[PDB]
């Protein structure tokens, strides 16, 4: 794949391991280590994702401008769907952490299957925004 889909690939990779919600992930989530990790992933992604579209622009198809105009805004918003949907799980997991913190040593287990319904739906969400992402990058150079 493309830069900014192996990056992508290693923040869907951390975040299967983070839902299987084990003690070793736990711990993670509770030391701020996983929301650090996938900001890392996160901000790679993004910073792969704006370099590709720039080095696309390149080797356009001359089209009627009115629609290259059409379709590089079509690709700026479909990017900004995918960061906002990144940074959705990541302040899922901040909650997360914080409503733990703040239950001294009662279960969470309740908290835990609240939260791994929220993140299947978040999941979701970010992987029919990166394959609309992908469609349109696809077909934008073509116009």
């Amino acid at each position: 794949g493309q830069r900014w889909e192996l990056a992508l690939g290693r923040f869907w990779d951390y975040l299967r391991w983070v839902q299987t919600l084990s003690e070793q992930v736990q711990e993670e989530l509770l030391s701020s280590q996983v929301t650090q990790e996938l900001r890392a992933l996160m901000d790679e992604t993004m910073k792969e994702l704006k370099a590709y579209k720039s080095e696309l622009e390149e080797q356009l198809t001359p089209v009627a401008e009115e629609t290259r105009a059409r379709l590089s805004k079509e690709l700026q918003a479909a990017q900004a769907r995918l960061g906002a949907d990144m940074e959705d799980v990541r302040g899922r997991l901040v909650q997360y952490r914080g409503e733990v913190q703040a239950m001294l040593g009662q279960s969470t287990e309740e908290l835990r299957v609240r939260l791994a319904s929220h993140l299947r739906k978040l999941r979701k969400r970010l992987l029919r925004d990166a394959d609309d992402l992908q469609k349109r990058l696809a077909v934008y150079q073509a116009g």
